[PDB]
């Protein structure tokens, strides 16, 4: 329930006793990680672990405002994980503004800016990131993107916006300080375009409630849990670490 | 978290708060509901409010193993409120058998068997119900059919499968119980045919955890939700109530 989740400092609090623990889940690439299975929390912080990075996530932006398919759009030197997951032609799936600004994606983001507009209640607004045929597209052409968000649902209740964000699979150290920098975007937008389209709604942003299949912590950011474990600190330079996950 | 969510027995209390603070959330078709907003709970029970109904359901199973989108298909006399959404010819989109076994919806419940199958501790074992082209498809011919359904996760862990069920929208009375029925199905059906496939394996079913939009009781319902606050029973016949919501 919106009102009654979990908070971020929750989620590290379960992360490391996920770690404390050694509760460790092999993953695809053969390295372990950590999860909490079926998460459900409300963002009240844009990031879990991890330094931040305002200028990556403006590169993401543009590159989803773009609506490109291949990670050379991306601004500047293209990340080492999208080069690696990119196709033999440099093509991905998970470009998010096509998935809300794309035709070819039935016009999500319009949808339901229209939707929510004509009724202001309705349990319809969604924006759908996956599709069904994502069975067999995850792996076209050798890349290696299955859609992690499944979808995004815009209620407003008490004239607050509220998303709920359906994710599969979420990093909890890049993935998911990008995304909710992403979604707290597109939750403005919705807001700012409601409110610009009759005055009357005077629409605020509510709350961003994440809901996770496996929020995850890989093997390589384990000194990232530990060191939040010894001292509270959300971040330390992989440099500065001291401890048994250099 | 999975170990750590709401129980049924709560969902009934946050759902008796509402109606006891009468707010009220006006429905597409002008009625009142009360909801949870962005709920998330381990279906702990297979019901909420109301009479059990098996004959209903497994009529809806047939129904979904026909994967007809045709509501007349329903065994026997098809319910009033197919009859009410369904297009000028009959149809319908949120037949779930169809959804998950249709080759048309791109063989969700195969290729979810065949990824848990190659990689158990797999991310990407999923069963896509609704689609991007929704936005467009839900008034197709006249009908009223948004799939409420969005994606079903799959993760086993610790020999158990999960799952993690993504709903926009769900009606406490029938939806909740018809559908936590259809899932058990489908989460027992492919815990039997992962072990049938390897006697290695030898998983049980885990838990299911119901992530909901909007959780709602239409006002035709409020009477089982007041009678269950005053008296803690689930259920009482429209007859014998006696109370504010007759
Ligand atoms: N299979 C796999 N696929 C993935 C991810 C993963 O984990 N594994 N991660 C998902 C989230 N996307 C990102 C995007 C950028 C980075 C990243 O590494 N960012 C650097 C910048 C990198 C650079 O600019 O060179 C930073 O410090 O912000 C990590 C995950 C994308 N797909
Ligand atoms: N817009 C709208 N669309 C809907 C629902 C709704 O709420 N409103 N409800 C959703 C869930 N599906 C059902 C299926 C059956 C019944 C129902 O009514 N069952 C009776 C049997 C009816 C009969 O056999 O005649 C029983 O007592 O079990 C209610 C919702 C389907 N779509
Ligand atoms: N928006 C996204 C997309 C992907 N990922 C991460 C989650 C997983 O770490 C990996 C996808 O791997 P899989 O498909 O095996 O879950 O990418 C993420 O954190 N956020
Ligand atoms: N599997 C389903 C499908 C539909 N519904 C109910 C939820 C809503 O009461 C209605 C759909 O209406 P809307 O599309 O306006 O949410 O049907 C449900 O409970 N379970």
């Amino acid at each position: 329930m919106i009102s009654d989740s979990m908070t971020v400092e929750e989620i590290r609090l379960h992360l490391g006793l996920a770690l404390k623990e050694k509760d460790f889940v092999v993953d695809k690439t053969g390295v372990k990680t950590i999860e909490i299975i079926g998460a459900s929390f409300v963002a009240d912080e844009p990031f879990i672990f991890g330094a931040l990075n305002d200028e990556y996530i403006q590169r993401e932006l543009e590159w989803y405002k773009s609506k490109s398919l291949f990670v050379k759009d991306i601004p500047g030197e293209t990340p080492k994980i999208w080069q690696q997951v990119a196709s033999s032609k440099g093509e991905i799936n998970s470009n998010y503004g096509w998935a809300i600004w794309s035709e070819d994606n039935y016009a999500q983001y319009d949808m339901c800016l229209a939707e929510l507009g004509q009724n202001p209640d309705s349990r319809r607004g969604i924006m759908i990131y996956t599709r069904p045929s994502m069975q067999f597209d995850y792996n076209k052409d050798g890349m290696s993107d299955f859609m992690s968000t499944n979808t995004v649902q815009y209620l407003i209740r008490d004239k607050k916006i509220n998303a709920v964000v359906n994710m599969r699979s979420n990093d909890v150290v890049f993935g998911f300080r990008n995304n909710y920098a992403w979604q707290k975007y597109v939750l403005d937008k919705l807001v700012s375009d409601l409110n610009a389209g009759d005055s009357t709604r005077q629409y605020k942003a509510g709350s961003i409630i994440w809901n996770v299949g496996s929020l995850h912590v890989y093997s390589r950011h384990f000194y990232l849990v530990d060191h939040w474990w010894k001292t509270g600190e959300t971040h330390i330079s992989k440099k500065d670490y001291v401890g048994k996950y250099a």
